[PDB]
């Protein structure tokens, strides 16, 4: 279902059984995944989030992030708990009121408090471009062509331990799928196509953890969008999609009428497709209603390599064409030890006062801000470079920056930098030991912006820092509604 751009969104508890196993959940909009929130580029979004949570097992507080939305001038509406706001308490509501100028494409929204989004609060967010340069490449782009991939757990997030290797109990495609262990024959999702039509498939990772090897038996996929960024056409037969990444791909339904397996193999949890785990069904109108009997190609011959992607627009790369050819170039030490992750030797633990409130209250520099050593200040209108050399315990880590997208100057498993025409995106795999994934952006958005691994269990384990961008201009750029100012007093009073 699609709602927005002006909408209510109730946050409720519900037991659900997507793989046949009932357990508690925290749901946005009553459903799993949440309803698609949609608008057109430049629209004003006004999302009234009513917190009606009762089940403490998964926390009754909440806070919602709009993933890949820049939130310029509205840092207060970003969502990360104790970064830009205190959580909303049960019984209250809060209006996320923001614009999306300049942005179109496929996004998502999730709880940004603790590991709550694992427990169900996740859904797609699409900004339609009425002048999409890609439009002519397909016949169908609508709610039926959104494909979410979700890891699902039989153990409540709050009880995961942590960390501590944690693994999912099934893979859900459009909210249905089968349990990895003692697989029960429960309903699979169907994606219906018509012979000869081309589809804009919007592939959304709403994963708390695993990355997926995504493929469709017998069919090609032509990538045209990555994390909101129109790309030149790239035809692949497999897509490794990491947590919180998005791709639009054109599917040309050019195979014989029939049933074809859709496959999403996670990097942990159940391996293979026995009993139809890691599966959904691509069904042609006119096919018998039966499970597919198709097989994957023994070797995928054109799998997505990220260095093959290039922006549709002439984005280029900011700054100078050599490592550290930036106004402010950074290299972070990313570590894991004794169950916790560190950035520059500091594991992230959420502050009592949100970083935004700290700045609004009078803080002027990173040194003034809590948590100590968990904030790096950035000057305005400056080319930033961030190298994120991998090696920390598993891995591969999908790093994500709030309030910005970025040029991927260096990709996973390839030590050749691209300062000419690399894809821009908002979440990127930093690959493996010896890799040196590197990103560049320009500081044109004052506010405290989260940078973290998007494996939620790793975020909770402290793999995060805040870029406090243009601290002196942060209050003037981001005026707050009284409801925002009411959040922390209500929250602290209740706790
Ligand atoms: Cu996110
Ligand atoms: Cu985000
Ligand atoms: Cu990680
Ligand atoms: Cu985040």
């Amino acid at each position: 279902v699609q709602i927005g751009p002006v909408t209510d969104l109730h946050i409720v508890n519900a037991d659900i059984v997507p793989d046949g196993f009932v357990r508690p959940a925290v749901n946005a909009g009553g459903t799993f995944p949440g309803p698609v929130i949609a608008g057109n580029v430049g629209d004003n979004f006004q999302i009234v989030t009513f917190n009606q949570l009762i089940e403490c097992s998964m926390l009754v507080d909440t806070s919602i992030h709009w993933h890949g939305e820049f939130q310029k001038g509205t840092n207060w509406a970003d969502g990360p708990a104790f970064i830009t706001q205190c959580p909303i308490i049960v019984g209250n509501s809060f209006s996320y009121n923001f614009n999306v100028p300049g942005m179109a494409g496929t996004y998502w929204y999730h709880s940004h408090l603790t590991t709550q989004y694992c427990d169900g609060l996740r859904g797609p967010f699409v900004v339609y471009d009425p002048n999409d340069p890609d439009a002519n490449l397909y016949d169908v782009d609508d709610d039926t062509t959104i494909i979410t991939l979700a890891d699902w757990y039989h153990v409540l997030a709050k009880e995961m331990g942590a960390g501590g290797a944690i693994t999912a109990d099934s893979t859900l495609i459009d909210g249905l799928g089968r349990t990895h262990v003692n697989v029960a024959a429960v309903p699979l999702s169907v994606i219906t196509v018509e012979v000869g039509k081309r589809y804009r498939m919007r592939l959304v990772s709403i994963s708390c953890d695993p990355n997926y090897d995504f493929s469709i038996d017998g069919h090609d996929m032509t990538i045209i969008e990555t994390d909101g960024v129109d790309s030149q056409e790239l035809t692949v037969d497999e897509i490794q999609i990491f947590a919180a990444q998005r791709y639009s791909f054109v599917l040309n339904a050019n195979q014989p009428v029939g049933n074809y397996w859709i496959r999403a193999n996670p990097n942990s949890g159940g391996e293979g497709f026995d009993g139809g785990i890691n599966s959904a069904i691509l069904r042609y109108d006119g096919a018998t209603t039966a499970d597919p009997v198709t097989v994957a190609s023994t070797v995928h011959t054109k799998c997505l390599i990220e260095t093959d992607l290039h922006p549709l627009s002439r984005n280029g790369v900011p700054g100078n064409p050599h490592q550290g050819g930036a106004d402010c170039n950074l290299n972070l030490s990313l570590g894991f030890a004794c169950g916790n992750f560190v950035i520059n030797g500091v594991s992230f633990t959420p502050p009592t006062v949100p970083v935004l409130l700290q700045i609004c209250s009078g803080a002027n520099t990173a040194a003034d801000l809590l948590p100590s050593g968990s904030v790096i200040s950035l000057p305005s209108n400056s080319t930033i470079e961030i190298a994120l050399p991998a090696g920390a315990a598993g891995g591969p880590h999908p790093f994500h920056l709030h309030g910005h997208d970025f040029a991927v100057s260096e990709s996973a498993s390839n030590s050749t930098s691209n300062y000419d025409d690399p894809i821009w995106r908002d979440v990127v795999s930093i690959g493996g030991v010896g890799d040196n994934v590197t990103i560049r952006f320009c500081t044109d958005n004052p506010g405290p912006w989260f940078l973290h691994c998007h494996i939620d269990w790793h975020l909770d384990a402290g793999f995060a820092i805040v870029f406090a961008e243009d601290i002196p201009n942060t209050a003037s750029a981001n005026p707050v509604p009284e409801a925002w100012s009411n959040l922390c007093p209500s929250y602290d009073s209740a706790h």
